[PDB]
């Protein structure tokens, strides 16, 4: 009983999609809402250091959407937002929904 709807909007561009990441974990993958922030709760199995979180965050959203995809807000911040060009919102809950 995930919903997605909260963490996402479709822009001229694409879909941004914004999630919190929880670093230092065995495996990356979506664990949950934060329906407090409307962010999708990620683990990411990288320390939060060197870049190395972002990486991995953006090969495994790369490989789920099929998409480009880079970080528009949160570098440096947990809660980051990633645009997926191209995209449709459709697709989006789609691919996050398997
Ligand atoms: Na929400």
């Amino acid at each position: 009983n995930l919903y997605f709807q909260g963490s996402l909007r479709e822009t001229s561009e694409g879909v941004i999609l914004s999630v919190i990441v929880a670093p230092n974990a065995r495996e990356t993958k979506i664990v949950g809402i934060d329906g407090t922030r409307g962010r999708v709760k990620v683990n990411v199995a990288a320390p939060p250091v060197k870049g190395k979180a972002n990486k991995e965050l953006m090969k495994f959203f790369k490989k789920l959407f099929g998409a480009e995809v880079v970080i528009v807000r949160g570098e440096t911040s947990r809660e980051k937002d990633l645009l997926i060009k191209g995209i449709t919102k459709k697709e989006v809950i789609e691919k996050l929904e398997l």
